[PDB]
């Protein structure tokens, strides 16, 4: 699956890994993340993430 980088801190949201400690199971797409989901490191909103691809 895809990887998304937080343009603030560099945290990589790995869709294959998810974010289980914050209520996100593995295999959760970035677009499927809750609107109130924020980067688990710095708390940046989803608007500050960029998809790693061409």
């Amino acid at each position: 699956m895809a990887k998304w980088v937080c343009k603030i801190c560099g945290y990589i949201y790995d869709e294959d890994a998810g974010d289980p400690d914050n209520g996100i199971s593995p295999g959760t797409k970035f677009e499927e993340l809750p609107d109130d989901w924020v980067c688990p490191i710095c708390g940046a909103p989803k608007s500050e993430f960029e998809k790693l691809e061409d």
